[PDB]
């Protein structure tokens, strides 16, 4: 069982064993306590030693979303939060100073709390700080970090998008404008959050989901399948040849591709108030 | 402003436009209604025109998380839940079945919307469905899907945090322990969503945060720079280099590599203990 402290914005959770001056241990990218348990065993005849889950992680909970802003690069929302936590969670627990000990992004964290509250530390332990802004060649080591986030979150999919594309032998005027980029830094970075949202949770779940053509005969009377004319050739016109083939269920052409309801509104309308006007 | 409906885990905001029946336009991957908004224009004489931001996007808000379990590939969560969405959707707007198109993923919600709530449906249309799960050759577009998902999400990873082990000059004891699948399917899952959100979340903002020299110098006696024994040579050991060569703060060295509290826990503790204790 943990214990917990409720801060602006979550609840925060932290292992604590032992008695003594009060230790706090922070986590880096693990970002949960339990890693320093077996530290703590070795330790807690001597200390209260206080193994934090940052509110990002493990049992800690946000009560409040992250702000919109928190996904932007130079954004130092989290670390001063992170840092506040510690601040508190050292007021909650000692009305003296207390120890301090972070590893690894929980080390940048340590360094916070000393800036910003210093009057919570006694003393305080960087284990292996990857921190760069202050190095004489900082540009080096953050161009480097910021490049191989760059390749997981936005190029993989661009690359691997490029050759489903082909898969599914898309119109390049679909692929172009599904691939458009936004014109802000910031239209950008959520349009690659959207895309990765979609890979995870959508496609493999969608497209292979419980439906049969017996469902749709069911209601065939109701049910109108519709292909671009822009579009032709791609893989979900073959997918409305077979339903209309076993089902009798028809098809209607309709202008443009794909996006064909954004490339070509006025003929798009005018099929559908055919249809059903 | 988008109009609203409270739903069971979610607030749906939609554009609506027009007077007559309610048609319901459910989008694909984009995942917002303002991609049918010039096509509500040409329509707004003939149907109310409803253009939903799928829970899970635009200015959608979910009020509680996505189960864990969402991220199976087999899940029906999401495609039931968006199905539900419209069917509350078209009764909370009209007391006739309504019209409903969807194209893309969104033809997949208007499918489910058909065989769980036919109640709610006049007339459907289907535009670009990309299911496979009835077709012939299902299989092999089936595979097609994960295979661009694992080589996105789980290769694009992999990779990409080698490549990260490699640039820091990670100590091979160390890359092992970090990058060990979990035990427990439960925590591995977990594993990829932390790495992920480290990456996006913390890495670049917090390597690159404010610190500088000035702010250890103020209370140098207060700190200890720690320096693992079987991580020599890596990029964080360098850091604590620099500190110590422009602040004279000590370093002192302590058992293990990066992790080394948890690798050598008693020889870890017995240097806290001699600094501290
Ligand atoms: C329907 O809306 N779908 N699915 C479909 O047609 O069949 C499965 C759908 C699927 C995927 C997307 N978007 C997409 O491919 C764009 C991702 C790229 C983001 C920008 C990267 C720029 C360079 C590249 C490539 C749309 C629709
Ligand atoms: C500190 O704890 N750091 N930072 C550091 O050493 O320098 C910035 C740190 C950084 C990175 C890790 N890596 C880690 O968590 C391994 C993730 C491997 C991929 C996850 C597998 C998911 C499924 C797949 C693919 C540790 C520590
Ligand atoms: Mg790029
Ligand atoms: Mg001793």
């Amino acid at each position: 069982g943990m214990e917990t402290l409720e801060l602006q914005g979550a609840k925060l959770r932290y292992h604590q064993v032992g008695q003594g001056p009060v230790l706090i241990f922070i986590p880096g990218a693990n970002g949960t306590g339990d890693i320093f348990l077996p530290l703590a065993e070795q330790l807690k005849d001597h200390f209260t030693v206080v193994a934090v889950d940052r509110r990002d992680y493990g049992e800690s909970e946000l009560t409040e979303p992250l702000p919109d802003s928190a996904s932007n690069p130079d954004s130092d929302y989290r670390v001063k939060r992170d840092a506040q936590d510690i601040a508190e969670l050292a007021k909650s627990l000692s009305d003296e100073p207390v120890y301090i000990l972070g590893s690894s992004s929980g080390s940048i964290v340590a360094m916070h709390v000393l800036k910003d509250y210093p009057e919570v530390v006694k003393k305080i332990a960087f284990h292996e700080p990857p921190i760069n802004t202050f190095l004489p060649d900082s540009t080096y080591w953050k161009d480097k970090n910021d490049d191989i986030v760059h390749q997981i979150l936005t190029e993989g999919l661009e690359k691997g998008m490029k050759t489903f594309g082909e898969t599914l032998n898309i119109a390049p005027i679909d692929a172009k404008m599904m691939s458009q980029p936004a014109d802000t830094e910031e239209g950008r970075i959520e349009q690659y959050k959207r895309t990765m949202f979609w890979l995870e949770f959508e496609i493999r779940q969608y497209t292979h989901s419980n439906i049969t053509l017996d469902d749709f005969t069911k209601y065939s009377d109701k049910i109108t399948l519709l292909n671009g004319t822009d579009s032709r050739g791609s893989f979900p016109q073959d997918v409305n040849f077979y339903i209309n083939k076993e089902t009798g269920i028809p098809i209607v052409d309709i202008p443009g591709g794909h996006l064909g309801y954004i490339q070509k509104p006025e003929g798009f309308a005018d099929v559908l108030l055919n249809m059903w006007g």
